[PDB]
């Protein structure tokens, strides 16, 4: 049927309907840390999200997405290897069963609890539709979740999953500050890429920081509570909700440090 994480719908039968998932530059790939080459030329990251205005969290049957105002430039990405500035429309996460899985890109193959995604369109495509037809449209700044501490900028967005249980369920979100999700370091690797779901399309660059930021367990535990069913249908936890490493193929992956 239509496409998701099971075992008759998962990432190994995607390529039926996508065939770009077999494509040049898809994501999420694992960061071999050794033969990444550290890239003088690379600007420093320009994160401004002093201006965010959120406004609603969504659970869409395959993550839960906090939404933002993208009809001006309130929060954007620029620097690093972008050219331009990139909007802040969304953010979500990927995540796993047990601690010892959940993220998409990988590091020396070590694969976190979870994996951050903020997603930024290019402004001078005009919407994010057009941009996701383009090769540079998107810029995604993906951070890795491991289990420790608790990471008190989350606790908000944790506070609110019982009322987006299930798909297609939403509610207000408003004045969340997406700063608070940050690690200390900007250091990143960088290479072009795809989304890491149908349509896959081939528009992003991936900014994925090296610097992980610590969740607790409970809020952790509070993600693996979510349905990826809507209500009234069979219940089915929202877990495991990540693609695979896919082939580097011919890129290499750059760093800003060394
Ligand atoms: N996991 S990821 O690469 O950051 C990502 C980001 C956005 C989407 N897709 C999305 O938000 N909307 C969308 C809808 C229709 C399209 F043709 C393309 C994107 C998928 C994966
Ligand atoms: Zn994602």
């Amino acid at each position: 049927h239509h496409w998701g994480y099971g075992k008759h719908n998962g990432p190994e039968h995607w390529h039926k309907d996508f065939p770009i998932a077999k494509g040049e530059r898809q994501s999420p790939v694992d960061i071999d840390t050794h033969t990444a080459k550290y890239d003088p030329s690379l600007k420093p990251l320009s994160v401004s999200y002093d201006q965010a205005t959120s406004l609603r969290i969504l659970n869409n049957g395959h993550a839960f997405n906090v939404e933002f105002d993208d009809s001006q430039d309130k929060a954007v990405l620029k620097g690093g290897p972008l050219d331009g500035t990139y909007r802040l429309i969304q953010f979500h996460f990927h995540w796993g069963s047990l601690d010892g899985q959940g993220s998409e890109h990988t590091v020396d193959k070590k694969k976190y609890a979870a994996e951050l995604h903020l997603v930024h369109w290019n402004t001078k495509y005009g919407d994010f539709g057009k941009a996701v037809q383009q090769p540079d449209g998107l810029a995604v700044l993906g951070i890795f979740l491991k289990v420790g501490s608790a990471k008190p900028g989350l606790q908000k967005v944790v506070d609110v999953l019982d009322s987006i249980k299930t798909k297609g369920k939403s509610a207000d979100f408003t004045n969340f500050d997406p700063r608070g999700l940050l690690p200390e370091s900007l250091d990143y690797w960088t290479y072009p890429g795809s989304l890491t779901t149908p349509p896959l399309l081939e528009c992003v660059t991936w900014i994925v920081l090296k610097e992980p930021i610590s969740v607790s367990s409970e809020q952790v535990l509070k993600f693996r509570k979510l349905n990826f069913n809507g209500e009234g249908e069979p219940e089915e936890l929202m877990v495991d909700n990540w693609r695979p490493a896919q082939p580097l193929k011919n890129r290499q992956i750059k760093a800003s440090f060394k």
